[PDB]
């Protein structure tokens, strides 16, 4: 009780010592405005604004527009000062715009501050340069403009206008390049890169009948051709390439701050007819239109914007469409546009993609690999395609549209899940959406009223970087498996668009068909690849091991204890790392089990090298029958046949080892890891509960969401897994060798056959459609 | 070329402020209100909470100015009054503020002064009796806003409770965490709260088995204080906070106002609500709520609830306790009886039962739940209480005494929140998601202390279990997941009992064979899929193929049906657990509610004909001497521990159902937790704020694929483990060499569980008569 006493008498002690003047307080407050406080009072009336608050927006703009006007007065830097007043007088001439609609004597819908452009003059320039002739309007001076736009249909509504509509010139072929936490040397290598394309359409020579004409000759071709850089984010951009952005003369983070405080933009412009030196020669100036957006989005929002606004500001003739970091050879866009303009027909392009420098550092496997994916991808499935006018382009690929079969539905079509929230579309179409430049692809294929196909130019070389990493490469594989799985069962549904709406000819039509019964057993053997794989591994190598079927060696008695466990060994090595594959696939990131992904890959990597060894001891101990050496010809050195065709078979011949090395980890763990991913209180206290209730529903409907999302691709890979597990098993209990072997063969010989017959149709097209031009 | 022409003509003639080196009309145009009174309090707190103090005063004297105009224009006279407080409080803070500033009055971390305010209850009742009341107390109910972000300082910044300002002392006290729950499980809490209370007032005195001292008839109420923290404002039930109004208790009107500038981190409501059912008046408890506006965790209401009230009133027991956890009648009796008659007692924990076991009883999922409850609290709870040590379960109602958790054990309990968890590590994170057996370790293990734990039977607390499987497995997912780094972490620091408590040398004699005891156990359950599997696999199929049932002779048959029996079995739970693994590791298990109860489903009936086999294989053998012992210990130990404990009817009702059950619960669940200045100064300040924005993203995303990177490890670990054993059993033991080491190995343990649970019951029916010795 003591104890108890005591902290109570300290307690007592304790709550004695607003305990535990008006007029100095309102003279200390009396007793000048700052930058920080101005460009917070307009972000405050920007929000007001955006809530539909009118008045205390209006009393937060004057505030602001006052602020600004006293700051610019004391500022030392006389940009500063300049960018100060300008930003109060144009401020205020907006207020009383406000003020004079709210007075109802003009009457106006939907006011929102005037748009306008600033012109301040770069920081850097080189007086020693080379040029044909430029203004110094235009060379000098950098143009910026912050844009509210929310729908960029109305981008053009709004009276947002370029630097090309201004001087009148009209862009005819348009580039774009969505770039997003990129480093500088990406960007500078992709300028370079389109600055040697410019020049190189400046060195056709006139009158040739290879040579191109009209608005892509020489001298006058760098006016007709704009480059949109649009950025995802502000908050995501490379500190290293806004530096960068900066020292070309395109980017300013203290004319953004000052000229979108109050705007509330929702992304920001800025064009620079910027040019370019590297060492002792200059390029030509390249028209570039760099989109800085405020909030992260996606590649699909930024292709919004870009194709939306800009493209239906200015309407080119042909669409680009690229990543940032691809550097393109000297005659890309030169075979893109002659292809473009001698066909006359192509709804869309796709270009070659490959790695830079393949043979530099063939120490990495998975470089080499990624190398042989991409060129057996390109030259078999490239060539099949657009032997029949309709391209699956790569995701990541330098893809080229014409804008008159891209200008309504298939635009609506790609960008209706930005338009339409993905809750009402469902799960598969939001799946479908991942990667839709293929949805571009097939909506262009199946215009109504239209008959527009596809073209895949081999001349066209896009070389990329890349990632050096199994990691990389599983979150690359990752995305493309996706989009893949899902705008492949796009087509199939959606097929009968073809001939029902567009008007292809019979004959185009036939070949249509013919590439959907194509179409159709590809995609059904490819979803049954890992089981397919397994069950060829497991019967040739191991069950020509264990019943001694391997024709160089004699395993007929042995010690009968290895023959039974070299295929338990391998089934319990292959469930095993099946069932680990699951678990960190669908569990967590795949960065930090680097270590254990290399450990499985490895694993399949030696059980395929071995796989091969003993496939060829068997391939050289066989006496090689007439049908034996066909079958094995076909399907194996198809890839050879079609690259030597081609020309390009060295790298084949480099990298075929590395594929193969990487061809289990690469199906098993790819896939794998892509399907598994001024009122009172009264008022004041309603308004809190409807944004209660408001809060509470945006919850519920995100979990839905959620629900609907992760339901939808548990059951698709359930469903995937069990259907390959069930026919590994069925066939493996229930057929041997000498009744499924023949059957894969067939299957693997029809696909393979059907990709030959595809690219030798590519090179016999391309080779003699030149000289049969007349008929 | 025509089309281009035309557009460009179009958008030139559609080209009509307008589209280096009027005005007066307009301010003519430019009366204050609550909201933008409310916007600019709430505002100055922000910058005052950024430290900017030259700001902050501007803005407080503008909301006070504007409060004060606002107050003579409101019909409603309690809001005029209170309006015109808050205005007044705030220009005396301001002019404090001000004085700081200037420097005349020197202080610390300036803040505005913490003050409560009296308004009248909106409903009261004429008509009650009651022992004696003061109209202040009855009529008026307080409420105060608190800054504290270390509730350590409660008491250091000068906030005082009404218990304290009136002098009274509280002794018991017991907390009531709540979050997004409706009226009717906090009306029947409070109802059963209030039933002890009465219990705890009718008590004779002068009697052997009563109680005397503090707790004694007539003034028991005055000494016990309820403290019900919720979790966010954001987050509890409308109907809820309809429900606290109408008891007296809650005011969205004086807590929007009164918290407008302050910035609180919690609300605090005080009531000595009273209550009123039928024909009877319960007799007051003094009750406090504690609001905060942000979700946090049941750890975090913890640390508001020991750290801030428990340090501030110095309580002789605290307790805790869920909502929808009806006590009986003499729940609270039994606890203080407990630790008075024994003195030893560092901590205590109540029997957890489900709500109306018999009503409902085609409720497979209720009635297996209420198995599980019954059998875990006898065998294991009795077990652990005999050696003095609790792995108390989750949501059970549990009391601690606040002399054994001042101090070290609270700062273990709580040193997740004070340090952040990325020092710690992912251990440590999955070791604290459930730590109020955490708080049993640290009282069994406190340094120069011996304090042991008890669990108390009579003490009957009855809660609402789910009645769905997803439901189901939502609670096992937190609570095995808690218990089994629990027991890592028993294990790990088991050490510290004898390195730095001092108990008597039997004392840690048998804590050393329980710690033996709770190995063998633990090394047990984490096997216990493969163990399961083995066993079903054994038993049953390799009876059927091998024609080792004894009630059917299968030697020849056709052949084909013995190997696919086995097959099928294989190849049916292989499919189930994959399946169970992938759905368990991805979405959230209540969308696929026909998937689990499908899977479920198989696993029942499957279960049901092995009890069948198992029963048929128990009835057609002979029945020898060392087959009827084994048997007995390792299956009726629980209907004899039941007997012996007198609650055996339930066992006998709900036994089918929870070996309907067993399956799911260890596959599903074990799976589904083991699976889860100028324009310079203004540019580099934004350089800052998104440099600061970038690392906070990056330790976040570090911090999460450290967690999932030691998630995924421990359960590859444990399911690599429990397959490798299963195949290695399969592959290289018949079942003639591996039942029996499982029959001795349950059987150990279960004679371990029956002499703890006999003990219990030798030990609760044997010291009252022992008492002089
Ligand atoms: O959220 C994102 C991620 C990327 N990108 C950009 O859009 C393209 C997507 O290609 P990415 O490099 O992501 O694909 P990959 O080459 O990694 O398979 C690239 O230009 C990215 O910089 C984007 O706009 N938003
Ligand atoms: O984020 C949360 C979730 C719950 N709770 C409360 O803390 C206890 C957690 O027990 P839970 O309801 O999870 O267990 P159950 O009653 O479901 O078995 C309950 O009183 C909850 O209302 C909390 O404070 N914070
Ligand atoms: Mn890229
Ligand atoms: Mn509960």
């Amino acid at each position: 009780h003591a104890p108890r006493s005591s902290m109570m008498s300290v307690e007592y002690d304790g709550i004695p010592l607003s305990q535990q003047s008006y007029a100095s307080a309102t003279d200390l407050v009396r007793t000048i405005p700052s930058v920080e406080e101005a460009l917070s009072t307009l972000d405050r009336a920007a929000a007001a604004l955006n809530a539909r608050r009118y008045r205390d927006a209006l009393k937060l703009y004057l505030e602001g527009g006052y602020a600004m006007a006293n700051v610019a007065e004391r500022q030392a830097n006389p940009k500063i000062c300049n960018l100060l007043t300008s930003k109060g007088f144009e401020t205020l001439n907006w207020c009383a715009r406000l003020c004079d609609w709210i007075e109802g004597r003009i009457k106006e819908k939907h006011p929102r501050p005037g748009v306008h452009k600033v012109g301040i003059p770069v920081s850097n320039w080189d007086e020693d340069w080379v040029g044909p002739f430029m203004d110094e309007e235009e060379a000098r001076r950098m143009w910026y403009t912050p844009v509210y736009c929310p729908h960029p249909i109305d981008f053009s509504n709004l009276g947002y206008r370029l630097r090309c509509v201004e001087t009148g010139r009209r862009p005819r072929l348009m580039i774009c390049i969505t770039m997003y936490n990129e480093g500088p040397q990406q960007l500078k290598a992709t300028l370079k890169k389109l600055a040697n394309n410019l020049a190189y359409l400046k060195e056709q020579m006139p009158g040739d009948e290879k040579s191109l004409t009209g608005a892509f000759a020489g001298d006058d071709v760098w006016q007709n051709v704009l480059v949109c850089i649009v950025a995802d984010g502000r908050e995501q951009v490379h500190p290293k390439t806004l530096d960068y952005l900066e020292a070309i003369g395109l980017y300013d983070e203290d004319l953004l701050t000052i000229n979108s405080a109050g705007i509330g933009a929702q992304c920001h412009l800025f064009e620079h007819t910027l040019q370019l030196s590297v060492n002792g020669k200059c390029l030509l100036p390249i028209q570039t239109v760099f989109a800085l957006k405020e909030n992260k989005a996606s590649k699909l929002d930024s292709h919004h914007w870009y194709f939306n606004a800009f493209a239906e500001q200015i309407q080119p003739e042909y669409t680009a469409v690229m990543d940032v970091g691809t550097m393109l050879t000297k005659s890309a866009l030169y075979h893109l546009l002659f292809a473009f303009e001698r066909n006359h027909q192509i709804g869309g392009a796709c270009g070659q993609l490959t790695v830079d420098n393949p043979f530099e550092n063939l120490s990495n496997w998975v470089i080499s690999a990624q190398h042989f994916e991409y060129k057996i991808s390109n030259i078999l499935d490239k060539s099949l395609e657009s032997c029949f006018g309709f391209i699956s382009v790569l995701p990541g690929a330098f893809s080229a549209y014409r804008y008159e079969a891209i200008r309504g539905a298939p635009l609506d079509a790609y960008f209706q899940t930005l338009n339409i929230e993905l809750d009402v579309l469902g799960p598969f179409i939001g799946n479908m959406y991942l990667a839709e430049d293929r949805i571009l692809s097939f909506e262009v294929v199946a215009r109504k009223n239209c008959n527009w196909t596809m073209h895949y130019v081999k001349d066209a070389v896009a070389r990329t970087d890349v990632p050096h990493d199994l990691v990389g490469l599983i979150s690359q594989r990752k995305r493309w498996l996706n989009g893949a799985f899902f705008a492949t069962l796009f087509s199939i549904w959606n097929w009968g668009r073809i001939y029902s709406e567009s008007k292809h000819t019979f004959v185009r039509k036939m070949a249509f068909l013919v590439f959907y019964v194509y179409h159709l057993l590809y995609t059904a053997f490819g979803f049954f690849l890992p089981a397919n794989l397994y069950l060829a591994l497991f019967f040739i190598v191991f069950q020509g091991f264990q019943q001694n079927r391997l024709e160089f060696i004699d395993t007929s008695e042995y010690s009968q204890t290895v023959l039974d466990c070299a295929v338990y060994i391998y089934n319990f090595s292959y469930l095993f790392g099946l069932l680990m594959l699951i678990i960190i696939g669908l569990g967590n990131n795949p960065k930090h089990m680097k270590l254990t992904y290399y450990f499985v890959g490895a694993v399949f990597g030696l059980m395929m090298m071995l796989s091969s060894l003993v496939g060829a001891g068997i391939f050289f101990s066989t006496p090689a029958t007439v049908h034996s050496i066909v079958v094995s010809i076909l399907t194996v050195g198809v890839y050879f046949i079609a690259s030597a065709l081609h020309g390009e078979v060295h790298h084949i011949f480099m990298t075929f080892t590395h594929y193969t090395a990487l061809i289990p980890s690469f199906v098993n763990i790819f896939t794998i890891y892509s399907f598994c991913n001024k009122g009172d209180f009264k008022d004041v206290i309603a308004k809190r509960r409807a944004l209660e209730e408001l809060r509470r529903e945006e919850k519920e409907r995100v979990e839905n969401r959620k629900k609907n999302f992760e339901a939808f691709r548990t059951n698709v890979l359930l469903t995937w897994a069990f259907s390959n597990l069930i026919f590994a098993l069925f066939v493996v209990y229930f057929a041997s060798s000498s009744t499924y072997m023949p059957v894969l063969y067939i299957f693997v010989a029809s696909l393979n056959t059907c990709r030959l017959l595809g690219s030798i149709g590519h090179w016999v097209y391309i080779h003699t459609e030149g000289l049969r031009g007349r008929v």
